[PDB]
């Protein structure tokens, strides 16, 4: 006649982490639409002739 | 020629088994919508992070 707090509840468990990390993000596509361009000061100036 | 009929007309005739496991049953399946999670206590606690 063990007392509920030392049942199947906590005393009778174990800890399993099979659902950890398992449901994935949209996977990556701005590459395709996008290009990356580097930088190495606080702006960027781009310019063209015509 | 003349015999009871409880003892020839019984024992002329020869078991075979060609109707043992003539059918079958439904092949598994569970293992096509779910995985083996092996247990070692009364109860099994998941937990994931967000």
């Amino acid at each position: 006649a063990i007392i509920t707090p030392a049942l199947i509840s906590a005393l009778k468990t174990s800890f399993q982490k099979h659902f950890q990390d398992a449901l994935a993000t949209a996977p990556s596509t701005y590459l395709q639409v996008a290009t990356v361009i580097p930088s190495t000061t606080a702006s960027n100036t781009y310019g063209w002739l015509g």
